């Protein structure tokens, strides 16, 4: 995208995806007018169903680009704000890893059904057991491409920098852990990810996906570095009738070492977030594998 002369002035045509108009725009207006205001600019934007690009006109290239900037802020503002469509996942959930996941569920509600807020009904799906590198608005095919281009991109500098290689990785689901400060009102468990050795291999090529995807401005960066771990209990999930949360201290204390075992990491998605696959994981946009 660059600036192009027009016969009195200049401008600068841009691909902007439709869900952004409206906070362009603003409230009758006023976003858009104070914008061209402050630059000396006109910003055109597709009528609707009209479909095209936004252009911004003016009589200097100062101005053009100064608005092109106060709007990659405010498109990266309300991303911020987007429900997110896609997510960057690791599966982890082989059937010797589902096995296992299966008898600790069993575990838990034969032997914790006492404690308060513990049932049947706040587990994850075996099926869709997964390390989540990050989350994702994609709210047209373009954002949906570059994403794709994002991942396919990845995997070469993976592969570059050694933090996989053919065949994948290998690593172990073992051991609970809950980031809240109580115990006794857990509404989120995790299983941990380690390495042999407690190699950092996996966390590096976690951190180098997010890098990636943060460089294209299609992921926000909200936490310092992935977290290496998989949900194993939500009561978000719960269909039986902090309320929500449970005691989880008998659960830490009888299986907070629990092993779900060993698992191979050959394969990272670019998941939607709605719909599965005939396996009963997250439907795949794309993938990388190894």
């Amino acid at each position: 995208e660059q600036i192009q002369e027009t016969e009195n002035g200049y401008k600068l045509e841009l691909e902007i995806p439709s869900a952004y108009y409206k906070y362009i725009i603003g409230k009758k207006g006023e976003t858009k007018k104070r914008l061209e205001n402050e630059t000396r600019t006109l910003i055109k934007i597709p009528g609707h169903g009209r479909e095209g690009s936004v252009v911004i006109s003016g009589h200097d290239r100062q101005g053009i680009l100064s608005a092109k900037t106060r709007l990659d802020l405010l498109i990266e503002s309300a991303r911020r704000r987007q429900p997110f469509t896609h997510f960057i996942s690791i599966p982890v959930n082989s059937q010797p890893i589902q096995d296992k996941f299966i008898e600790f569920k069993d575990d838990v509600v034969r032997f914790c059904s006492g404690d308060r807020g513990v049932d049947d009904t706040i587990f994850q799906n075996p099926h869709k057991l997964h390390l989540t590198i990050g989350t994702m608005p994609l709210l047209d095919k373009s954002e949906i491409d570059k994403a794709k281009a994002v991942l396919q991109q990845c995997k070469e500098e993976l592969i570059a920098y050694d933090y996989i290689g053919h065949g994948g990785i290998t690593c172990q689901l073992r051991g609970l852990e809950y980031m809240n400060d109580d115990p006794g009102e857990v509404d989120v468990l995790y299983a941990k990810i380690q390495l042999q050795d407690n190699s950092d291999r996996l966390q590096c090529l976690a951190d180098q996906l997010v890098n990636g995807f943060c460089e294209s401005g299609l992921m926000n960066r909200e936490h310092d570095r992935v977290k290496l771990h998989v949900t194993v209990m939500n009561t978000l999930m719960r269909k039986d009738p902090d309320r929500e949360s449970f005691d989880a201290n008998n659960i830490l204390k009888l299986y907070g070492d629990y092993d779900f075992g060993p698992y191979q990491i050959n394969t990272i998605h670019l998941s939607q977030r709605y719909s599965t696959s005939q396996d009963g994981y997250y439907a795949c946009e794309d993938k990388i594998d190894f």
